[PDB]
C-alpha cells in the first residue's frame, strides 16, 4: 500500500512539488491568495529543501516511490533565520504568519512547516504527526510548534496534545486596505500550536 519513510535528499524535488501542489489545491491561506505552484515554490522551496536536509521530515510513498502524504519539519532555530523568495503574491501570507512569531520556544524545538496528504481520510497525516512526535523525543526536542491554518489539522494537532498559544482571525484581517483572507470559509483562525514533549 503506502510506506512510511524518512525523507532524504533524493526526495527533495518530489517533496517541494508535493507540498506546493497540495497547498495550492487544498490549504486555506494559499487558496485565499490564489497562489499558483510557481508562487509557492518560489517563496518556499528553500525552507522545504531545508526540512528535508535537517533530517526530521517524513512521507508516505507508493510502490513507485511517489509521495502521497508528507510532513516537513525543521529545527526552530533554522526556521527563525529562514530566507524566502519574497514576491508580492505571498506578502500577505508572511504578514499574517508574522503575528505568531511572537510566541517563541525557550528550548530545543521542532517546527512543522507543512503537513499534507493527497490520499485523504486513511490516517496518513495522523501517522506522520505521530512519527514526528517520536522523532522529536528521540532527538531531545522539548517542543513541537506548528502554525496551522486549517480546522482539520488544528483538530488533528489538538487530538495529539497540542495547545494553542496564539491566533489570528481571518475574517477582517487587513493588509493595507485589502482583506486577503475574507474568502476563507472553512476555518476561522490561524493558530500557533505547541506540544510539550
Ligand atoms: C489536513 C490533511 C493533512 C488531513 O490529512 P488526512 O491524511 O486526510 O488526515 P487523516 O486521515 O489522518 O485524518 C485526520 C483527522 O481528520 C479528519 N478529517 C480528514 N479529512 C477531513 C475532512 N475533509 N473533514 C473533516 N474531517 C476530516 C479525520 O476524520 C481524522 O479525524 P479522526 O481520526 O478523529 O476522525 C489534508 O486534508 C490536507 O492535506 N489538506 C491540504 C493541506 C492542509 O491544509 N494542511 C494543513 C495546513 S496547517
Amino acid at each position: 500500500m503506502y510506506t512510511l519513510i524518512k525523507l532524504t535528499s533524493e526526495y527533495t524535488s518530489r517533496a517541494i512539488s508535493f507540498t506546493s501542489r497540495n497547498f495550492v489545491a487544498s490549504e486555506p491561506t494559499s487558496i485565499a491568495l490564489k497562489l499558483t505552484t510557481c508562487d509557492f515554490t518560489t517563496s518556499f522551496q528553500n525552507i522545504m529543501k531545508q526540512c528535508v536536509d535537517y533530517g526530521h521530515s517524513f512521507a508516505f510513498v507508493d510502490a513507485d516511490d511517489n509521495i502521497k502524504a508528507q510532513i516537513l519539519n525543521i529545527p526552530y532555530d533554522a526556521y527563525e533565520n529562514m530566507h524566502y523568495g519574497n514576491i508580492r503574491e505571498t506578502d500577505p501570507m508572511f504578514d499574517l504568519f508574522g503575528n505568531l512569531d511572537s510566541y517563541t520556544p525557550d528550548d530545543k524545538c521542532l517546527y512543522v512547516f507543512a503537513i499534507g496528504s493527497e490520499v485523504t481520510g486513511k490516517g496518513l497525516a495522523t501517522k506522520l504527526l505521530k512519527k514526528t512526535i517520536e522523532e522529536s523525543s528521540s532527538h531531545g526536542f522539548k517542543y513541537i510548534y506548528g502554525d496551522c491554518t486549517n480546522i482539520i489539522s488544528q483538530n488533528m494537532f489538538e487530538k495529539h496534545g497540542f495547545e494553542t498559544v496564539g491566533s489570528v482571525k481571518y475574517k477582517g484581517y487587513q493588509y493595507g486596505i485589502t482583506k486577503p483572507f475574507d474568502s476563507i470559509n472553512c476555518t476561522e483562525y490561524i493558530k500557533r500550536m505547541v506540544k510539550t514533549i
